[PDB]
């Protein structure tokens, strides 16, 4: 197969494959495949019927099982292939080949783990301590079916069962109750037999996986169950779980969709309705009975092929394959943290933002692949749906560790940082919501946007270059870097943190203060004719600090020639509208027979390279 998906260039990936799936499309998968994001190097894991060996997954699955498919039987031993976990995986990560669909992941590896029927090896503790990143969950228990005085079911004129809603207050007191058991399960390894579902996803959220599950197919009315309530008993693992409705259309919910409900603040919606994908069928070869006398004379032939199927089972996998695209852009992210992105990304669908129905809205890779839209904490969610003890973090906390340093330490998916993006990544979104930012490693981020994000930016290691602006206050931490042509509201700029304005040669705005503190470090790039680095601000504290002078984009102050070679520039570093109190400790390099000299002018500060009083 020859692909002619090209970089750069979305509508080359809209071929054949790719059209036969329509939730690609809906999500805008080809804006990731054209900046080069297909979930290579990551591995998924399912909990479903064990997936078929499918062309579709030839070399990039592995199942964790008792080495036997699922079955079903009537009473009559009519024997069925369950090909539910078939068209999930396919669903997230088919091959793009050439042939049939292909997942949205479609570059990702597969874990399968069998739901049901697994004997005394169901994997779960394995699929822990993978390097599995996410998790699907197409599974769930039904509420009860209405039924008549005769007892048959009610079938309600959209075609649909006419399902008991499950109530808000009844779902959120099971999980309450069942939280000190559970709590005590999720601590030991997962029994391989016999196990709690409800321990064992806690545990995997707790072991640094994102966590996906289907919303339920029991109608718009409908909230979902207990299980996916979890976070109501442990908040603390909220953002490492995603409850997921089905869309009929990019705006609309399938009519059998359970509602995100109580789940809203932890919800997305994606499509789920007629999805084309991998599945297997048990056949007759002599055009007989398909039962478990047949299967066992070797008449049946279990053969692989592509379906339609339709519910939340079908949305999920395209959450879970939407997280892997995510975590190749964004491979210094924890799971919570892309699970933040997926959130704030989503395109907003009925009510204006989170709502009972879609949640966050719809999953979209073409804004996901641009950065988090939001720093939520408390106060960005809606009262009605806001799940206690949850978003208590105010920071969040961006680690780009640069290339070949370790992420995640001590946990199954620690791994080590080998992508361009792990030492310089830009996000180009509005980051708004009431958090602030925490940048570490040694690595830069670049922010693009027009910021309105609440809470402070500590710049604790390595560079924040801010280009758009951010109404934040900046603190400039030891080791840190605060660069960029762009705005920030205020900075403190502590002993051995720097600000360094532009990309080069620049300006850097700000609104309020800028505060130079003993120790701090001033870089002004210089070049001729009075061009110069400057820092414009309303006004300035400036309790000491050293300003370093070197030439634009060059690694040393300015050797004794280059000095000599600007004798008699003058440039302006700093200007207030408001007034500079104070002075820097010093201003670096000094020779004997020149230097560079600062000139404190009342609102501005300049700077010479001057002779040494001769
Ligand atoms: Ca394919
Ligand atoms: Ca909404
Ligand atoms: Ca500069």
């Amino acid at each position: 197969y020859q692909d002619p998906g090209r970089l750069g260039a979305p509508d080359s990936w809209k071929t054949a494959e790719f059209n036969r799936q329509w939730g690609l499309e809906a999500i805008s998968a080809e804006f990731a495949y054209a900046r080069g994001y297909t979930g290579k190097g990551i591995t998924i894991g399912v909990i479903d019927n064990a997936i078929l060996s499918h062309s579709e997954f030839s070399g990039k699955l592995t199942r964790l099982d008792n080495g036997s498919y699922n079955f079903s039987y009537d009473k009559q031993d009519n024997m069925s292939f369950g090909d539910h976990g078939t068209h999930v995986a396919g669903i997230a990560a088919a091959k793009r080949d050439g042939a049939g669909m292909h997942g949205v992941a479609f570059d990702a590896d597969i874990i399968g783990t069998k739901l049901n029927d697994y004997g005394n090896r169901n994997g779960r503790e394995e699929l822990i301590q993978s390097a599995a990143r996410v998790i699907n969950n197409s599974w769930g228990i039904a509420p009860d079916i209405r039924r008549d005085a005769k007892g048959d079911i009610i079938w309600l004129p959209n075609g649909r069962p006419d399902y008991v809603a499950f109530v808000k207050s009844e779902v959120i007191a099971e999980m309450m109750r069942s939280k000190s058991s559970v709590e005590w399960g999720s601590e030991q390894p997962v029994p391989t037999g016999g196990h709690s579902a409800m321990s064992t996803l806690l545990r995997a959220a707790r072991h640094g996986k994102l966590i996906v599950f289907s919303a339920g197919n029991y109608n718009n009315y409908n909230i979902p169950e207990a299980q996916k309530s979890l976070p109501y008993a442990f908040p603390d693992v909220l953002n490492n779980y995603l409850i997921v409705t089905n869309l009929s259309d990019e705006n609309q919910l399938s009519v059998s969709s359970t509602s995100c409900g109580q789940t809203a603040s932890y919800c997305v919606s994606a499509p789920g309705s007629d999805i084309y994908s991998t599945v297997g069928r048990l056949e007759s070869n002599t055009g007989g009975a398909v039962n478990r006398e047949a299967y066992n004379k070797g008449e049946l032939s279990l053969n692989p092929g592509y379906g339609n199927k339709s519910g939340t089972s079908m949305a999920a996998p395209h959450v879970t394959g939407v997280a892997a695209v995510l975590m190749q852009r964004f491979p210094y992210m924890s799971a919570d943290q892309i699970s933040a992105v997926i959130k704030t990304t989503a395109t907003d669908l009925g009510v204006a933002g989170i709502d009972n129905l879609f949640g966050w809205g719809r999953v979209n890779l073409r804004d996901a692949i641009n950065g988090p839209k939001m720093f939520i904490t408390k106060e960005d969610i809606p009262q009605e749906y806001y799940v206690p003890g949850s978003y208590s973090e105010k920071q969040f906390v961006v680690n780009i560790p640069g290339l070949g340093n370790i992420v995640e330490p001590g946990t199954p998916v620690e791994r080590r940082c080998t992508s361009s993006e792990c030492s310089f990544d830009s996000w180009s979104n509005d980051i708004s919501g009431h958090g602030g930012l925490t940048k570490t490693g040694a690595g830069t981020l670049a922010l693009l946007g027009n910021n309105t994000y609440r809470g402070d930016t500590w710049v604790k290691q390595g560079v924040l270059a801010i280009d758009g602006s951010v109404a934040s206050n900046v603190y400039i931490e030891n080791s840190g870097t605060l660069s960029g042509e762009g705005t920030v509201g205020a900075f403190r700029a502590a002993r051995s943190g720097s600000v360094a304005p532009g990309n080069g040669i620049g300006t850097l705005h700000v609104l309020h203060d800028a505060i130079f503190d003993r120790g701090s470090q001033y870089n002004v790039e210089v070049a001729d004719n009075g061009r110069s680095d400057k820092i414009a601000a309303r006004r300035a504290f400036l309790n000491g600090g050293s300003v370093n002078v070197s030439l634009e984009r060059s690694q040393n102050l300015l050797s004794q020639n280059e000095a000599q070679s600007l004798l008699g520039n003058k440039y302006t570093i700093l200007t207030t509208t408001d007034g500079v109190t104070g002075r820097f400790e010093n201003a670096n390099p000094s020779y004997p027979f020149v230097k560079v000299a600062l000139d404190y002018r009342g609102n501005d500060v300049g700077l010479g390279i001057t002779r040494t009083d001769a």
